[PDB]
């Protein structure tokens, strides 16, 4: 048992990059993080771009600190209006130390009510859709990503990867995040505040 | 239009594969994604992602694109005479060949790169390059187009090359469209890899 378990939540029609860019970063700190791919049913889950990934069921541990990671994608359109799924998420949040979302994953966290009275963001293309669902969230329009306590939310796919490296900086130290960037040859925009895509909407 | 044969093997690099898949998979009227491996079934990435694959299958009703990622797995995989011949067999049959990272160590081993301009990630440049002196390796490039062959360096190069490929093949507007809808910041310059500096 290491320090952290990352519970990567997959569901039907998740966005491929929302999940895999961050995984590429977390999956390169294997003495720090236990990667756990979960979904409501276990088995293979298909992304919106047709990749099928093996997953398992969420299990509780008193024992290890848990980071819940919640991606976006088409599938949120229907997952928001699925009470049973939203209960699932809330169950998992109640138990996690850290909570991370990319894109419309924040719509799901919003529905679970965990972001009420919290600063958070979502991708710019879906900003209206997401935000108008919940007023009690201190939505932030322009940010690439927002940290609010132990909650980290981000916008589109670039922001989601850059946020993850930011999360590593916060948690493991910036020297580590840079080492990862350099070794996989990923260009990291450390600025979390100006999303150039906020512009066209 | 095209079937993209994305070749997985044990310990592939996750982002080598899923960055480009995000792009291609956003043009589902132009490309059909087909994840293959030598055995079929589940293949695991170096980051522990298990992805389902099928066996390669011949079709002559559709043009094919062969996509080859890098990752740790390539060090062992350059040895598989069969694997390499498998690739060559597939290359012989494809309209385009694309690689990211050490994927080009494998393309090279198939000798497909002999006489061609090509690149690979900067961190592994020595190791890849010394395997074959008959390839015209380009050190400073993020990616390199030589004919119907496209090779890329690191993970960001991998995605930006895929958008460049979409531009070449389908038109630049479609490329910008995708990048804007998924909100991916696309670095269009294929020429100066900042990671060349390190090595």
């Amino acid at each position: 048992s290491l320090s952290y378990r990352i519970d990567v939540l997959l569901f039907n029609k998740f966005e491929t990059l929302d999940v895999f860019g961050p995984v590429e970063i977390f999956g390169n700190l294997q003495d720090d993080f236990e990667l756990n791919f979960i979904s409501s049913d276990g088995g293979l889950v298909e992304s919106s771009q047709k990749v099928r990934v093996e997953t398992s069921l969420y299990t509780r541990d008193e024992n290890i600190e848990k980071i819940l990671f919640v991606p976006g994608g088409s599938g949120t359109r229907e997952k928001v209006n699925d009470d049973n799924f939203i209960n699932f998420i809330g169950n998992m949040v109640k138990e996690s130390k850290y909570i991370i979302s990319v894109c419309t994953g924040s719509a799901l966290l919003s529905k679970a009510g965990i972001l009420n009275g919290k600063r958070a963001t979502t991708n710019k293309r879906s900003f209206k859709w997401v935000t108008e669902q919940n007023e009690d969230v201190l939505w932030v329009k322009e940010a690439r990503w927002v940290k609010d306590g132990n909650i980290y939310t981000s916008s589109g796919v670039s922001a989601g990867i850059d946020m993850t490296l930011g999360f590593i900086e916060d948690l493991i130290g910036k020297e580590k995040a840079l080492e990862i960037s350099r070794s996989i040859e990923y260009f990291w925009n450390e600025d979390s505040n100006y999303d150039p895509f906020s512009k066209i909407y």
